[PDB]
Parts: C-alpha cells; sequence; structure tokens
C-alpha cells in the first residue's frame, strides 16, 4: 500500500458512485437557486495535500510551526476577497476559515452577542434563512435560536417585498443587537440603507448574508451591502461558484474628539478559532482563493451579468405561459414561481420535475397555509449559466418546466393524497413512460452544453 | 471560459504555493500527532463534482430532490462507518455530516443539553480540547464553555494518569449530565469502564471523543470506547488518514418495560437543521473511501505500526536525556517532557521547525507558564503513513536531539524568547548551523513515499 | 427588660416618627392610586404574635410542627380570597404566602416558564409595572426581564386604549408563552377576552394582574378577569384596603375523550415555597385575611361604588376646568391628568402639590419624550374614599390641585431649569408663604374627615 | 364603618384564632432555633399607619413625594443596623428594604452576578440554606439553583465541620464568583479568614449569611464576619428578636490607583427596581424598633444567656443517651443525632410536638434517609427571650427525653410512620400518656414571661 492508487482502481464501488453524480449534474436542467459547478481549478486545490495541514490559528499567530505556506495561502485568500468586493484593507477584514455559510454566522453572534441576546431576519417560509434564527410555532429549529433569541420580520404579502416597515416597527419594540439583511428565496434587491437606518435608530449591528448574491455582488451588478452593513457574511459555493466554504468581512478602523474604533476583527477571529472551530480546511481556503480570483476577472462580470439575463428572460418565460411570480419578477439570480393560480403545489411539481431531471425546490408564496405542499417553486440560473446557457436556452428550461406542470396537473385528476402522487408517477405505465420522454429529452437538451470541473468526476 | 482549465494553468500564483505546501510535506518530518498524509484516492473524491450538490436533509428524509446519487454515498458512508468499527447496524448509528471535529462535539451537546446545561472534560492544559468545555481564568475560550456549562477534570500532577478518583468525587457535587472521555495530548490510554461507572452513578451520559486514536480503534490495535459509551465523535483525519470531517456515533435501538435509545433523532436534527447547512458530500465521500481503507488488513498492519514507532520513539527518548509524562506511551503519540533538560517546550519547537521537524509545544503536569510550556507533543501516524519504520524513528529522535542541543547553545547568548527566536536568523554561525542540519533533515524525509498526488 | 413595654416607652425616637407619619396622612390628600389606609382590624394582626412562627410550607404539609394555628389561619385566608372573588373552590386556588405584589408576579413566571422564556406586558410608561417585564432602551429594569424574555405592548397614542391590535400582531412574532394583562396607570377596563384570545392563538399563558382594580373586582363593580385569566395576581394594600401582601389564584381541575387537567397548583406553590420565598409572613396573611372578610361585606361594595364616583367626578371636575385626561376619563379608581395642554410638567406639579400636601405621582403620558418632565399626573381616589370622601369632596380637591397647578406656572415664569424651580418654591418667600396658605387650607380640610386605623400610629 | 373598630369586635374568626397563636406560644418549649419572640414595641410598630405608605425607591431618590417622614425611618434603620453591628459608616452599608432572608440573597445574586454565574454554598442537608443554592439529584430547587448555577460544599462527614479542604480544592474546579459562608443548621463556628482566603483565590465574592447568629454578632459575643465579607445578608428575626424582614450589608468606599467599591449601586438596583416594589415600611420600622434593642447592654447580656442555655442544652444532652453533631456547640443551637438511640429525627420531631415542644428534623452526616433523619435542630434563643436560664434548660432536656421515651414505645407496635402517628391519637394508653406529659409541659412553659402583647 502506498496511498498513491486512484480512485478508480482503489475503490470502484466509490468511483462509479461519482460517475454517477457527473452524469446526473450533466444530464439534468439544474434550477437550484444555491447550486453551482466548481471550476476544474478550484477542485485541484479541494483535493489536495492542503487537507494534510492543521493550521489552528491565524496567519503570523499560530499555535503550531509549519504554517509557512498555508499563512501564504490564506493571507493571499484575504487579500482576493477584499479585492472581488472592491474593499479597502484599511476599512476591511475577512475570515475565510467558517467551514460554510451557516458556521460563518454562527460565528458572528458568538462574536458579538451575549447568549440569549436577540437576533431578526426574515422568517423562513418569508425567504430567510435558518441561521437568522428560525423558529417554528413549536419547536427551536435553528440553533440561533436555540443559543440567542430570535424574532423574524415578515413579507409584505402584498408587495411580495420585504415590510420595511413592519420591521422598523417590531424592531422598537423587540431591541435586537443584530440585524440579518439576506435571504435565500428572495428575488428582488434589498435596502440595505433602510436596513442601516433601522439598526441605527434600535442600535443594532446589520448583517448582511449575501450568500446567494455575492457573485453579483463582486462583479458590481447588483448595488453590494458593504456600503451599508457592518458585518458580511457569505456562502462561497453559490453565485460565488467556488468550494463549499463561507466568509466573515467586517470593518476596521475608525467607527467630543474620540476616534471611536472598530472592535469587531478580534471578537470575529477569536469566534471563528478557538471558540467554535478546530483546525481550518486549507484545501477549502485555496479552492476559495481560486474561484475569488476568478470573481475579479471579466469573465465573471460577463457571467454574473448572463445570470440576471437568464433570470429575467426565465421569469418572462413564465410570465408568457401563465404564471404569476412572487414580487411580479427578479432583480437577482432566481425566479419564485406561484404554482396556486394553476392547481398544482410545489411539492407535486417538485417531484414530478425531479423525475424527469429538472431539478428545483418547493418553495412557501406569501398566503401558504400548508408546508406538506407549499404552492410555490424557487427556480435559480447560477448553474446553467455557468454550463454556457443564454436568455434562449432558459426559455426552453421554461418549456419543459411547462410540460412537467401540465403532466403533474394529469396526475393530480387521477390521485387523492400526496403519496397517492408520488406512487402513481412511478407505478402507472401511461405516466411512466410519458415522464421518460420528457425526461429523455430534458437530458439530451442538457448534455449538449460544457460542463465546468473534470470530465469524469 | 469553461471550468475545466488546470489550476497550473489558470492560476499559476496559487499552484505554485500547492507545490510548495507539497513540497514542504515531503521534505520535512512530520511529528504532528493529529496530522496524517490523506490517499489520493481520498482526495480525488475531496475535489469532485460532489462539492456541486446541496443535500439538505438525510436520505430517504431530504427537503428538495436531486439527491438520487448522493443518497448512497451518505449511506454507503453511514455502512462504512459502522463496518470500520464492527459496530451491528441495529445497536449503533452514525452521522457522517459534521464538518469536523470541533463541530460533531456541539453538534452532541446540542442534541442531547439545554444550553447552560454541565458537562465535563479533561483540561486542556491537561491534555483535553478545547470542544470539551475549555475556559480558562480569565477567559471563556471554546463555545461548548459558552452554551454549556464546563468543569474540568484533572490529571494526577505527577503520576500523569487521569485523576479518575477526584473526577468522581466532583462529579457528585457538579452533577454533569456529560462527561467527555476523550483526549488530544495524552499518551496513555482511557479507562472507558471507570468512565461509565462514574458516569452511571452520576447519570451523566458518556461520550468518547476518539478524534485522535480513531484508527487505532478501527484496527482493534487498541480497546474500544464502543462498549461503554453512549455517544462517540471523531475526526476522520488524524490516525483514520482522511479527508477534514466529523462523524458522531450513537446508540440506537433497545435501551418492567422496553426503553428505547432516542439519540437518533436529537444527533441528526442537531447537526441539521440546527447547527449545519447542505453536507459537504465531497467531504463525505473521501471519508467513505478512508472508512473502506480502515476495513483493510493493510490499516490493521499500518496502525499496529504507529504503536511501535510511537513505543519506538519514547524508548528512544527516554535515553539521551529525555524523561516523557506518564512514564509510557500506548498508543500513537509521545509526551515528552523537556524540564528536565533546561530547554522549554516553546523555544524547542521553534527551533525544531527551522530545521523542517514540525511538533507542537504542550504543558506537562506542573508547568508554571503557558507561554514558555515544558513539553512537546509528538506523533507517529504521519511518518508512519510514509512507511517508517523503528529504525527511522529511532532516527527522528536524534535528530530531535541535535535541535534541542542547538537550541540550547542559543538561549546561551539570549535572554528573551524574542531575542531567541532573532538570534535563530540573523547570526551567521547558528543559521548556518541550521542549514547544515536542514540539508540532512530534509535529504532523509525526502527519500520515503509519500500518499496522495506527486505535485499537490 | 421584659418585651412587653410600649414603643413609646421604649423607643421615643421611632414612636414619635410613627406620630408624625400619622399626622401626614391625616392633614394630607392622599392621591396615590395605588395607597390606602388600612383598618385597625387588619394592622391589629399584622403586628402580632403570628411574626413569630415560622411555618414553610403549606397546611397540612410543613416542614415543622406548631402550625396547627397558622394551618387554619391560612386556610382560612385562602377560603376568604376565593369568597371574596366569587369563586368556585373546585375551579380556583389561591396562594396567600407571596410576600408583596412583585414576589407574587416573579413566581408566576418562575412557576410556568423557563429562564429566558418570552414574556408580553404593557409597557411601564405606557402604564404597566415593572414586574411585567420592563426594560429601558438601554438597561434590563427589573427582575422579570433578566431572568425572562420581555417585549412591550403599548398602548394607541389616539385613544390612550390598550391596542389589542398590535399586541395580537407582535404577539404571533414575538410568540411569548406568557402575557399579563394588568396596570399600574390605566384609567380604562381592560378586555380580557380580547386577551385570551391572543393568548389562546399563540398558545400563551393570560395572567391578570388585577392588583390596582382588585377591590373593585370583589366587590363586582367591574368586569371580572377571572372569567378569562387563567392566572391572577393581586397586591392586597391597594383597593382591597388591606395590608401589604400578593396573592396568586389559580385554576384546577379540567382545562379525544382525554380529560386535561390544569396543572398551576403545584407548580406555583413549589415556586413561592421553596423556590422563591422562606417563611410566610403569618402576620401579613392574617390582615389580608381581615380585609378580605371585609371585601365581602355589603358596606366593600359600597365603598367600591363610591371610588368610582369619586374618580368621575374627579374627572368630570378637571375636565370642566380646563384639564385633558389619558383616554379621556376614567371607569376605574384612578385619572390619568395630561398637563401638556396647560403648560406645565407632571414633574414641577408633583412637587408643588407635595408641598400643600397634595400627594400624586408625576405620569407619562403618550408622545412624552423626556422621563425628568412627564406631562401628567396620576390621581386615585380610593385612599380618599376610604376617609368617607364623596363627589363633592374630589370637586374641592380638584379645587385645591387647580391652586398648585397655577402656583407652579407661575413659577416656572421665574425658574429656567427644573432644579431651579423646586429651590424657588422654598427659598422665595413670596411663593414660599402662597404655598404655605394653600397647604393650610388644604390641611384644615382633610384633617376633618375620619381616618381608618389607630388614632395615634 | 369607619376602619378603626377593633379586631375582637369585627372578625371574632380571627381574634379567636390570633389568640389561639398567642396561647400556643406561651403554653410550649419553643426550641425551633430560627424562631423568636418579637417585643411589644416593635409589634405596633410592625402593625402602624407605615403599612398605608408607597415609598418606592430610597431616601432623597423615590420616584414620587409624600416620604418626608419614611425616609427618615430607613435613613434612622439603616443608622441604626450599623450601629448594631459596629460598622463604620464610611465602609459598610445596608439596604433594609428585603421583604425576607431569601429575598436579601436573591438580590445580592442579581446585583454581583449574571444569570447562570456560579456560586458555591453549603448543601441544604448539610446544614446550608435553600437560598445558598440548594437543588437535588432530581430537582432544581431554589430558585438560586435556577437562575444561577449551583455547586455545594459539603461537611467532612464525621467532624461534623465545613470541609475547607474540599471547599478550596473544589472552587478551583468550579470557579465561583461567589461564595456563601452562612448556615441554617450549623452548630460550630465558621472560619470566615479562611472562606475569604479561597475566596481570595478563585477571586469570587464572600457573602456572609449570618440569619440565624446576626444576633450574637450583634452583641460582639461571636467573632463578627464582618471583618472578612464582603457582603453581608441577615434576617432580622431569629436572635435579632425582630419583624420579619432582611437586611443587606454591603462594603463602601476605596477598595497604582484607588479603585474604589461598587457594591452599593448594584445592590440598591438589585432590591429596587429590580426584585421588589414597594417597601414594607412597617417592616422596616419594627426592624429599626429592635436594632437599637441590639445595641442595649441588655442585648448582650441576653446573647449571652442564649450561647450558655444552648451550651446547657448540648452538655445536658450529652448525659442521658444523645450524641450531638459536631461534638460541641458554640452558638444558639444544637444539632442532635438521635440515630444512637434508635429513634429517628422525623417521629421524635412529631412525638415532641404532641407535648408541646415544637422542634424540626435535621439531616445528621450519614443519614441514608430523608423521609425520616436522623437528628433533630434545637434552638435556645425563643425560650431564652422568655427569661430562661441553664437550669431551666436543663429540664427542657429531659422533658424531651420523656418525648423521646415514649415515641420509642409506640414504634414498638406500629411498622410505618404513617401507623406510628396513627397510633398516638387512637391508642388510649398512649393519648393519655401523651396527655399526661402534655400537662406538665404547659404547666412548666406558662410560668415564664412572654414579650410582645398579652392577647396577641
Ligand atoms: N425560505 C427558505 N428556503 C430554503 C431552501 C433551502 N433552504 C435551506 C434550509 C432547508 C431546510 C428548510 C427547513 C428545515 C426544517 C423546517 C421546519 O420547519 N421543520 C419542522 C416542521 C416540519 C414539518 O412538521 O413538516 C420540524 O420538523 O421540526 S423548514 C431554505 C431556507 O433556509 N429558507
Ligand atoms: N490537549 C490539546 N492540545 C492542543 C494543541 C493544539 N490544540 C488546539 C487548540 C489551540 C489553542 C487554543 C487556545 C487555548 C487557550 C487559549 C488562551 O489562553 N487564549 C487567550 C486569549 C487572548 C490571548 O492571545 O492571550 C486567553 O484566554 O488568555 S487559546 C490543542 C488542544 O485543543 N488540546
Ligand atoms: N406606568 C407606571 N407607573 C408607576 C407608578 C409607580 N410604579 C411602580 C414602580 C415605580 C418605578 C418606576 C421606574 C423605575 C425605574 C425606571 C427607569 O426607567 N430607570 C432607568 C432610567 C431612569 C433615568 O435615566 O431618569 C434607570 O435609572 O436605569 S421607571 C409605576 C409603574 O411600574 N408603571
Ligand atoms: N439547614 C436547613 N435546615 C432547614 C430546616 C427548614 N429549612 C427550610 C427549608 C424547608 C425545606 C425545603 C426543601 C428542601 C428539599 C426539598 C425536596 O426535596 N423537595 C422534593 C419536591 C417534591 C416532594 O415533596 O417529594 C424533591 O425535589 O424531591 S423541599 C431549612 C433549610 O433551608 N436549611
Ligand atoms: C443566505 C444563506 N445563508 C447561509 C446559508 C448556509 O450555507 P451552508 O448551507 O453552506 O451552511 C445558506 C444556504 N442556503 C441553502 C439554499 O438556499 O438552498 C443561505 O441561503
Ligand atoms: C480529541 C479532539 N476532538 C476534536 C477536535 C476538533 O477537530 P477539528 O480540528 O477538525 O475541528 C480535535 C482537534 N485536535 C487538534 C490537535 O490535536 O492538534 C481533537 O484532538
Ligand atoms: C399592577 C401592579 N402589580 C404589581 C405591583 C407590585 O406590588 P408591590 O409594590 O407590593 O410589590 C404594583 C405596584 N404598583 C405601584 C404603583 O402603582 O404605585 C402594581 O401596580
Ligand atoms: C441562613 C438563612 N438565610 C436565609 C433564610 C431565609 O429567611 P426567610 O425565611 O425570612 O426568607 C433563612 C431561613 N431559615 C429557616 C430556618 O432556619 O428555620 C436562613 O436560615
Amino acid at each position: 500500500w502506498t496511498g498513491q492508487e486512484s480512485l478508480s482502481d482503489s475503490d470502484p464501488e466509490m468511483w462509479e458512485l461519482l460517475q454517477r453524480e457527473k452524469d446526473r449534474q450533466c444530464r439534468g436542467l439544474e434550477l437550484i437557486a444555491s447550486e453551482n459547478f466548481c471550476s476544474r481549478a478550484a477542485l485541484e486545490a479541494l483535493g489536495s495535500c492542503l487537507n494534510n495541514k492543521y493550521s489552528e490559528g491565524y496567519p503570523g499567530k499560530r499555535y503550531y510551526g509549519g504554517a509557512e505556506v498555508v499563512d501564504e495561502i490564506e493571507l493571499l485568500c484575504q487579500r482576493r476577497a477584499l479585492e472581488a468586493f472592491d474593499l479597502d484593507p484599511a476599512q476591511w477584514g475577512v475570515n475565510v476559515q467558517p467551514y460554510s455559510g451557516s458556521p460563518a454566522n454562527l460565528a458572528v453572534y458568538t462574536a458579538l452577542l451575549q447568549p440569549h441576546d436577540r437576533i431578526m431576519g426574515l422568517d423562513l417560509p418569508d425567504g430567510g434563512h435558518l441561521t437568522h434564527g428560525y423558529m417554528s410555532d413549536v419547536k427551536r429549529i435553528s440553533a440561533t435560536s436555540i443559543f440567542f433569541e430570535s424574532m423574524p420580520y415578515k413579507l409584505n404579502p402584498k408587495t411580495g417585498l420585504i415590510d420595511y416597515n413592519q420591521l422598523a416597527l417590531t424592531a422598537r419594540l423587540f431591541r435586537p443587537r443584530l440585524i440579518i439583511a439576506g435571504t435565500s428565496a428572495y428575488a428582488r434587491l434589498i435596502d440595505y440603507a433602510r436596513m442601516r437606518e433601522v439598526c441605527d435608530e434600535v442600535k443594532a449591528h446589520l448583517l448582511a448574508d449575501m450568500a446567494h448574491i455575492s457573485g453579483l455582488v463582486a462583479a458590481k451588478v447588483i448595488p453590494s451591502p458593504f456600503k451599508h452593513a457592518d458585518i458580511v457574511t457569505t456562502t462561497t459555493h453559490k453565485t460565488l461558484r467556488g468550494a463549499r466554504s463561507g466568509l466573515i468581512f467586517y470593518r476596521k478602523g475608525v467607527k467630543t474628539g474620540r476616534e471611536i474604533p472598530y472592535t469587531f476583527e478580534d471578537r470575529i477571529n477569536f469566534a471563528v478559532f478557538p471558540s467554535l472551530q478546530g483546525g481550518p480546511h486549507n484545501h477549502a481556503i485555496a479552492a476559495v482563493a481560486v474561484a475569488l480570483k476568478q470573481a475579479c476577472t471579466p469573465m465573471f462580470r460577463e457571467y454574473s451579468l448572463q445570470v440576471l439575463k437568464n433570470a429575467r428572460a426565465m421569469a418572462d418565460a413564465l410570465l408568457e405561459r401563465g404564471y404569476s411570480l412572487v414580487s411580479g419578477g427578479t432583480d437577482n439570480h432566481l425566479v419564485l414561481v406561484d404554482l396556486r393560480p394553476k392547481g398544482l403545489d410545489g411539492a407535486r411539481a417538485e417531484r414530478v420535475l425531479e423525475l424527469v431531471s429538472i431539478t428545483a425546490n418547493k418553495n412557501t408564496c406569501p398566503g401558504d397555509r400548508s408546508a406538506i405542499t407549499p404552492g410555490g417553486l424557487r427556480l435559480g440560473a447560477p448553474a446553467l449559466t455557468s454550463r454556457q446557457f443564454r436568455e434562449d436556452d432558459f426559455r426552453r428550461v421554461v418549456d419543459f418546466i411547462d410540460e412537467g406542470v401540465n403532466i403533474g396537473l394529469e396526475v393530480k385528476s387521477k390521485t387523492a393524497k400526496l403519496q397517492d402522487f408520488k406512487s402513481f408517477l412511478l407505478k402507472d405505465s401511461e405516466t411512466s413512460q410519458r415522464l421518460a420522454n420528457l425526461r429523455q429529452r430534458v437530458e439530451q437538451f442538457a448534455r449538449a452544453f460544457p460542463m465546468p470541473g473534470f470530465d469524469e468526476h
């Protein structure tokens, strides 16, 4: 045994599983708004010897030795992080060790808040993320609602937009110490200035969780939250098209003749390590650095502009075929389809689209009373846009979706409960082959496009 | 732009850094007890298209679709985890989604405890990990001491063993609901039967954090904590020689009535949706690769080797002029006490690093100082994976001995620790004396094979 | 030394101090809405040998012996408590050991909630009490906001009434586990049914803190909160005209064929003792029992009806002299005077009225921006009504208040900051004697009325 | 209706109960160590018009007006409190508003600690009070263990003294920010100098809860905790012979710079507005009356008497056939161990109550049971205020001895504790044997003078 054998030679069971997933991504129309296809260059850093190096601590302030090189990697990642978002290194710092997006947010709360201090975020069914403090009416779901006290703000169910007025009203009563400006399922731009005013009034930290829109922010195609946020967290594997990791951007420098300084850096860094995490995943840090360099290129601005145009085209196409969209349209990478005016819930549509190799997620529309069967779908452009999809290609995506919706509508006719629906898609021969025909035409269409990453895994 | 360009072509600045780090691992003798050299097979899975897949939830209970393949990847990782530790799938389950070791432990506390519920672990300067509840006298350090109430248990300060009596005494006063039997810097073995007895009495959960010793347990080379522990957490790197990830093993099934075990649902819910978001499916897959390697006859011979190279390192260290904490290693690492040699554990680590031996300073029982601890932590697993054997490991000890002796000569001419390191780079007599060793250090280490890719 | 000497003989320094306070209560117009004059019968029980008896525990379940008699006293107090409020002993229980009102409320939270569970009450400047969870924008004030997480509900500043709509909206976001229906400075009746609906929706306990209105509730002159509340707490020294103590009323009995039982009794009793308190003050328990018996009499219903008529007469008189009142009037024992439309803040008016032996408290009106100088006063009828004040007498009280307001208006002319105002009342000879004349006419008028309690102390 | 009618005329049902309770205290021998007979002067202030005055706030810093008189009442109570304990008003302050002892302690924790901060006290079965943080193995009992994290310190189970060594050992592990030196059932004296040393080391607040021994401290008859404690809490009844209330004494003033003491503002804010509402000015006044009595030469002779009647009770108890915990009382109470006499402390308390001797069962070191503890707590202060002396106190011991012996005879004919008490009321042989003693018990006690009113 040498440890240098190939995965295909050493573990054919796993090696084929990798190939099965690669074929699945190659043949499908991937519309998960949070998914992307990472570049081979980044993946080469992700699966590297940097996995072997323990480097607990920070560059220049480590707890072991031998970190000479990974110090330069981590410092280079920090510089590329600030560069990609046009940040002055004298006003902004970045922590590049958060293992993912959820660890990034929990680090911020741990850094700035005491246990049971109060947090406000967009409610999860309203388009906010778990780590913005999600509690149900029965259970504390996210740990950000266990270790901290969270009250959500809601959408205006008339506009589909964030009710900044109701947020301002309830924030003066709840008195949060931090408010999260950031979403998982929101098609519109966020009024960060308005969020800033609310935070300045109730004396709260404004945290921007730009995970979904980070790539658009780096390409300067949408307004940047760094103009108004004290803290900015993001995922690196969404519109940033990198490995799965997280980042925490924080302000530095000046916040009666007294110079008020920012105190985020030391608290944030201490929260990530040693408070929350152990050894940094330097392979992930490096892979993120590779993608961050890609985010400064003119190529990436072209890419991000395409993501915008393909989501508007997807939205326009859906509107033209009789679909309503929450908030009426989109100004970013995703579309929130309201399927209630067509008679199919988002749960049925998600499964029937999945059987024809169209990958989306059910989504709650304003007014939904059921979570077993939400009334919408979330569709995202970033992944297929990385496969060099253009506006016409996304209009064909909408025409495949419309076929799936019709097949699902015909099955809800012939079925009762949700489980009868799902089993009917597999056991009824007529619809089983009708699905297989659409699946085949979906996969033939998607296979023709180029795919970032390795060829075979 | 296609996204299929090579790293060397598209990002030469990063590619050179990768090559520089690979050269650093190839040329050095890696003695950090928590480090290992991951196999090429796992690394190819770590850097795979599985990074691209969001698969929030668990197999059969995910929240969107498209998880057809990663469901079987996660299930295969689960099966390989239970197989690797000889666990009956009806008595034990495993969560394979923890991002690392620290998240694995924090999920367990979240799953089983309420905020501010009480936990007991070995103190960090006594050899315990941060995530076992470490707070100092000045500051709450680990979040496991912020969100939960922690009191440490200590070593017998001249036996070098865990003071199991003092732990039993304080457990009835503190009344913890969970005690962690697991270490980061402990050369001997843990009495899991005794830990369970203490835990069974004060009615606390026994969790074993076998991160450092997980590989030795899987090879059935050391006693397994799964015989007495309710929950077991581990890292997938270290002695398991895998990607950076974490695992949570929990008991399952039946505990005048039938009381069932209720760990599974709580543990899984704590990992997702409570603490983490989307699983790192590439890490899960790479872990599955390494777990399969842990079932091999090869891995038992590998793990058996690590013990004897640590015992050989200990024996060799006892000679020359070193005493070692606990008097005798029984695992993969050695706790060497450098106080009976006039050199602190901090400066010895720095002098060894400039000569390409990477270790970590460690606090020995009685250390009156943390700026300058009195020991070093040395680990066998990394070099053993480079096919080092006992004769190869006795040479590192005297390669270290040249480093400890060379370091003593400069503390002669300097006072504080800043002056110490400063003289190592500016005095032409020692910079050459460092380089002279530095070549024979790298010349010796380069000759051994290295797991992973050749160039990155 | 025998321990049987008189206070006048053993401690003349204290004995005269007692007499000075008795003269002060006899000569003044006591308008503190929370104050009353306790009967001699109750005071005789208050200062009795029951002080000597430790009786930790409860009747029939004590931890020592010798409680044979105090068991009957405590049981008799419980029966008189239920009797006075027309409560079926099979549906209601009462704990009579809370040392005061604040201990009563903290016992309820401790009994029913975990630390950091959420609480909702009327904001303190809006008329709620500290123990309803009062936090400022800078500091946790009440311990009910330290050990539990509180969000306040506010008044509708247009009506002066509780904004039950905004309470319903914010309760669905905050998700409290207990809501407090009870006030310290509120002139109107509380919609307990509406509070009940809000609690039933968000699945919270409804606690009624009837402290100020308890006597009116016992006399059945205003609607009873026991028809809608799960828990009822009260002070015994306000409109109940008893010794200073507290009570916790809780439901008992029945809350798919399963009989759902109430679980308040054991938790409430355990919270009071041993969780929060030590030995019960049996002298206070007995004195409360004496006053509770008085609350069942036709005399007390006459008294409580008079308190209503004297507050309406006080309100009518103020309205006729150019004063506005928050919420426009009163349906209980107190009046909230808005002094902003007359140019005097409630802080100045309170001090100038105090120097002429009229005792009130400054009060915050809706829209007040300052707490140094609130814009109103809280005036209460219960105390003087116990001195056999009638409607005409309270119209004379208003005519004394109007003289004090005018004297204060003349001094704000001649002064600047608040401290200049207060010192001018003592150091300026012209106003000093002008005050002394009004004080004398106030005291001559009040001395003529009978006074409950002892003659000399 | 005027409100000036007498209690006997207006409420005869209650008036008879009052007379019945006064007769019960007059006819019985009160041996509860925490009970006393309050003076008429204080009771007349307790039941005064001061009940009618709301005076939220503090003298000079109240929130409404009309507090002209009660300001001087509270200030006089403050001055009398500091005077009674020989405190310099520049080094010590006092809050006189705590409703009782339990609120006094809870205010201190609220003032100085954050929720879930750590506290250490003597365990309740070891002689500590609820408010020192008592939680059992099943339930959090006191709110001082709910809102704050408590670990108890224990006695040396055969020395009967506080295990100051084990307390020093656990304090460095638990790292409390406050330790309570104070007891409800402890016959010896507390090493406040040693408690401060432990507190000074682990950097914790030393609070002394002198409730039981406050009167002995004021008479300078026992060593005063104010020499080493940062904060001192007490009840105003018990040995202080006052109304039911509580006090919080705190250090004030100055603690290369000048660090001032910061207790005053926090303590006062915790009492009001954090925890309590309006002060019970009648209780404050009655307390002031009793505090003035504590400055008398009479009170030192009274407190000196209580010691010798407890020492006489202990000496007499050592005879007959009783062993007592800690071997020797040095305060106002005796911890008698009834296990070396075949009778449990629970049944002895009941048999003594039917013969008009009121005591409380108490757990002795080694008690394998709480349903039936192995001791009784007996206190001198109550009967000493009735001008009992050593000869009078040696007769109570053998009045008790008839009770302990009579109780042994019925456990003969019964099994469980329910059958025990049931036989005391239904068997004509023992009900007469109880009544025969019961008259000589009441006949003996009635002859002594009684503080307070004659009829209520
Ligand atoms: N707007 C939004 N959209 C997207 C899409 C992906 N994510 C990322 C996270 C995906 C997970 C979403 C949930 C996990 C658990 C939930 C819950 O409420 N669970 C209850 C009741 C369930 C039952 O009774 O059916 C329980 O089981 O206890 S919802 C999000 C997101 O964060 N927000
Ligand atoms: N047996 C064991 N060994 C090893 C070796 C590495 N690690 C991984 C842990 C790496 C070290 C983490 C820290 C511990 C204490 C800290 C501290 O004292 N921090 C300052 C803060 C400000 C300052 O810089 O002065 C303070 O609170 O005073 S930091 C471990 C481990 O977990 N367990
Ligand atoms: N509506 C209403 N009215 C009445 C009348 C009597 N009470 C009973 C309780 C009376 C006490 C009222 C307050 C105590 C502390 C306050 C506060 O906000 N203190 C801050 C800022 C102060 C400053 O900066 O001037 C601080 O000092 O920290 S308000 C109440 C009542 O409960 N609610
Ligand atoms: N040295 C000292 N002596 C004396 C004598 C009276 N007290 C005053 C304290 C009076 C007793 C308070 C309690 C303690 C433990 C309880 C308990 O165990 N309760 C059950 C709950 C349900 C049940 O009824 O089974 C449980 O949790 O199991 S109750 C004290 C004192 O404070 N300290
Ligand atoms: C705004 C936001 N923040 C944080 C996270 C957490 O990232 P990790 O999953 O890497 O922990 C997500 C993931 N969102 C999942 C989705 O929208 O499908 C997110 O959308
Ligand atoms: C016993 C133990 N548990 C948990 C962790 C945390 O693992 P991550 O660093 O992957 O979070 C470590 C790391 N120990 C570091 C060392 O011994 O050098 C450990 O030693
Ligand atoms: C509604 C309410 N609840 C509880 C309390 C507390 O009672 P104690 O002060 O007895 O603790 C008060 C006192 N209110 C004071 C006032 O209105 O002037 C109150 O008004
Ligand atoms: C030391 C001590 N501290 C505080 C308290 C509480 O006091 P209140 O009961 O007034 O709250 C007690 C009561 N001890 C009861 C007994 O020894 O019998 C006590 O003994």
